[PDB]
């Protein structure tokens, strides 16, 4: 598995589709706008997602012009972003049909490529599911588009949608609008870039490990990352199936947090219980999310794993200020144990099987850049892993504990694993409720890594990570922006342990003058509604 | 060595005894300041009605505690159903908050429901002298929704067996007769509640362990889909097997009293105390509806070859449907086989057996395991040689050998990813048909005491819904009639292999045995379920 013909091949035709695409999606809207030459784009462009819901219910704004008019602003900023993988087809068909009475009647949603649509390749970025299109939509579109939503693109993803970077060797790498030398985050990155630059009121990523968070955040947007089986994950397309020990979780990203709340009260519905009974049909609870009582908010500063950027600690102890100053009570409070949980139980949750079954993925296709060492780390044998860590523990303690927990192990020892998962799961629960919070305050990882170092700067997964492990609903929400002030302090950062981890992170938050920053919203397991709350009122108080 | 174990029995047995004797000192003094109580009265009562007059103040609690306590005591003697009597559920009876839905009401609890200050033995040596810390969360809601837990009821050694025996407690008895299994592993509640000891209780199920119980002592029961309720604080011997899904649920007099349990226990309460549990309420108006429904139905299984009397109840209960205005729809979930063998096999036993087995390490194994702990013992590579021999001969056998085998994380994954699509498979097909609910036989009559551990096969009936992870319950709709136990002459199984031999044997002299029919709605829709489990029960009582 060392010839490249086909990769080349998957390269080039992926390339033509994209190509087409936007050349099609160009087309459109010349002939479009010939044909409504009085339109405002900009005021339309600009309207908050509820208001654009509003009009079109009204009629006051038809489809076709919400559409494409969205499709122009989609097809102008991709240009500078790479963004767009595929045109998604007759969503012009659909934009006719969209159902009148649908919560999200007449709104252009983006879809992250993993979201299956029919006769539409979802790659990941892999050469090998490369001229594979699905054969049906997966439940999540069925049901955007049974609620009156029209998807409209595929958003790019890292190789394998396992980098918190953006770019793989079919689509290439896609930017962050504000900065075209920083990552817009991932794996929900096309995404991120898109609706962060006004091309896209909503979209849908996913978040195994903060590839929702990462970002929203890195972009300026909002996410949510609800918990794992509050949306149905069918037909998803992903690498690795049947590691339930880390739940796959899929949500909403948008311009602001009433989006998110629409989003998650539109696909909440008999649509999608029907279509996967397997999901708890948890209707969306809008008394929760409109709630303004106060909060009791645990908050945290650092996770002793990643030391913060001074922006993210700005934006934490600033929006803790504002959140006490709105008469919030704010506690102290840091989950216990997060080291265990991150270095054992989320590498082991995600690499219980030496990651095999995810390398059977890269057999014959290129190795992205910002992946970095991580194919080939889990190629390594494992006793080597074993030999490395050992020798690594004394003097790298990080890097030694990744190594060690990323190893085939037995059927036997990954129910020991999911046990462990399961009682740390109910011993953070136990902490929070012994505290008494509501909800939980935090830093998101910020601001935008410059562009191949994602994949190099591991440990700075923590701050999501935690909340995949522990299968908490998480929301990031933008609420500040690097000062100068903030950069310079940036020279000043050594993080907790020196690692080479620290030192790539270190000089990768570095000429990040004007970026967003973000922090996190956390609630208990089924508390998206309580979450999002949370992120409303945040929200709120930092803009 | 098995001197520990042997410890462990005597020093259980004593606290037994002595749980025992506790409990018939207190029957005794609150008889005789009640010498006009009309215990039968009271006993007979359903359910709902104890609950109306609890709630009223026509039966205090006192009155209706120390009359069911008195009944379990005297059961008991018959049936060896009691392994343990609740610390202060007397200080209990007097705080049971009088707003609660179960307010009054004493529950029977099977072993593994841990309770403070108590041992969740399993039946098992190692947990013998290692009470639990605090009362697990589903005992927590029950008592903070007013019921009042009384005893731990006995299960089968580790749970892992259709029968109930172990030998720190000994031999769990049917009250239908003396000779047949309760069923298990909530074999003490179905002991209990059926010869009426206790209105309300609750069991767990991984395999069909409400289910069986329920139905060989003639009472009902439901297990729900897995995560519906909390398993938190629940004893098991295997932890973080997430395959197939550990069910716990409620095992009563009728089904209402089911509805009942589950309304009361799904609540803030239990949400606050196990946010893992979506927070579900329990939906009234499906339960209550009383509209048509699409109902899947088979006769049997082509795996385990039904009883006569199982045909009889499934064919019966399927004709009174229909009369009563139901369409009934011929519907067998596909590949039966495979789901059993391979799917629910290997996801109990991905390790080998090698976690359960860790269990018996120095301990006896009760004989109603029969010879699965040998099994597990055998090494992967013959459990594989001893599968290619059996094969061509006994390809059940084989395929059980087969299946229960170590693996590697990555063949996990696989077969979880298997289990997952089944599911998928599975619910297409009920909704390609456009089922709203699903018949099926149940396991019936109780088998002899001691085969349920060598009629393995016989698990298909339950087994199939614990590895689709559906809600299905169980309702008794009639009694083995002199013509069934005959024509159990003329059964042979569908293989004819030892689990068929001995489950035709175990099957016999049941005459006037109550026998059942199973209930399965799609995931989440236990109140649907119910609301099928009520129809039966209506049109079959
Ligand atoms: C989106 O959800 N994702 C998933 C997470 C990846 C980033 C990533 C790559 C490789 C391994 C892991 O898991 C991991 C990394 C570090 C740690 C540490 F904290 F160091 F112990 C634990 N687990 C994540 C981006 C796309
Ligand atoms: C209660 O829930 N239980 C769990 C199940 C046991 C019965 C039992 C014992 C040993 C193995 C299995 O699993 C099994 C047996 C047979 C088959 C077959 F049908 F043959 F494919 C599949 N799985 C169950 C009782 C108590
Ligand atoms: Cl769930
Ligand atoms: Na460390
Ligand atoms: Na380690
Ligand atoms: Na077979």
């Amino acid at each position: 598995w060392t010839g490249r013909q086909k990769a080349r091949g998957a390269a080039t035709r992926a390339r033509q589709k994209q190509r087409a695409s936007l050349e099609t999606m160009d087309k459109a809207v010349q002939r479009f706008r010939l044909q409504n030459p009085d339109l405002d784009s900009e005021a339309l462009l600009t309207l908050p997602l509820l208001q654009l819901v509003q009009k079109l219910q009204s009629g006051e704004l038809s489809p076709e012009a919400v559409f494409f008019t969205y499709l122009g602003k989609a097809w102008e900023v991709n240009k500078g972003t790479n963004c767009v993988t595929s045109y998604l087809t007759d969503c012009e068909t659909q934009l006719s049909q969209a159902p009148r009475q649908g919560l999200l009647y007449g709104v252009p949603v983006s879809l992250k490529e993993c979201f299956s649509y029919k006769g539409h390749d979802s790659t990941l970025g892999l050469s090998l599911n490369e001229g594979m299109p699905s054969e049906s939509d997966c439940v999540v579109v069925q049901v955007l588009k049974l609620q009156g939503a029209v998807p409209f693109v595929h958003t790019n993803v890292p190789q394998s949608m396992f980098s918190y970077d953006c770019s793989n060797p079919l689509f290439g790498q896609t930017m962050n609008p504000w900065k075209s030398s920083k990552s817009p985050g991932g794996s929900s990155g096309g995404e991120g870039a898109l609706i962060g630059s006004g091309g896209s009121p909503l979209g849908l990523g996913t978040d195994i490990g903060g590839s929702i968070r990462f970002p929203s955040a890195f972009c300026g947007i909002c996410g949510l990352k609800p918990t794992g089986n509050r949306l149905s994950k069918s037909g998803l397309k992903g690498c690795v199936y049947g590691q339930t020990a880390v739940q796959l979780s899929l949500g909403p990203m948008a311009r602001d947090v009433e989006s998110l709340a629409l989003c998650l009260k539109a696909l909440l519905c008999e649509h999608l219980f029907t279509l996967d009974p397997t999901v708890p049909p948890l209707p969306f609870r809008e008394e929760v999310y409109r709630s303004s009582r106060p909060l009791r908010v645990g908050y945290y500063e650092t996770d002793n794993y990643t030391m913060p950027s001074p922006a993210m600690r700005r934006a934490l102890i600033e929006t803790k200020q504002r959140l006490e100053a709105a008469g919030h009570t704010l506690i102290p409070f840091l989950p216990n144990n997060i080291p265990y949980a991150l270095e054992v139980l989320s590498t082991g949750g995600l690499f219980s099987d030496g990651g095999r079954s995810f390398l059977q993925n890269f057999k014959g296709d290129f190795v992205d850049p910002c992946l970095g060492d991580l194919i080939l780390i889990l190629r390594l044998p494992s006793w080597f892993k074993r030999l490395l860590s050992l020798l690594l523990k004394p003097l790298f303690p990080r890097l030694a504990a990744f190594l060690n927990n990323m190893r085939p192990r037995s059927a036997e020892k990954l129910w020991k694993l999911q046990h462990e998962i399961e009682m740390y799961r109910q011993s953070v629960i136990a902490q929070w409720k012994a505290m008494n919070l509501d909800v939980l305050l935090t830093p998101m990882l910020g601001p935008a890594l410059d562009l191949n170092t994602p994949g190099r700067a591991t440990g700075a997964v923590s701050y999501t990570m935690l909340y995949n492990c522990l299968d908490f609903p998480a929301g990031v929400v933008p609420v500040t922006t690097v000062t100068a002030e903030d950069d310079a302090q940036m020279e000043l950062y050594k993080g907790y342990f020196g690692d080479i981890w620290d030192i790539i992170l270190k000089k990768a938050m570095k000429n990040s003058v004007g970026l967003p920053v973000a922090v996190q919203c956390v609630a208990l397991p089924w508390q998206e509604e309580l979450c999002l709350r949370f992120m409303r009122e945040v929200e709120q108080l930092m803009t």
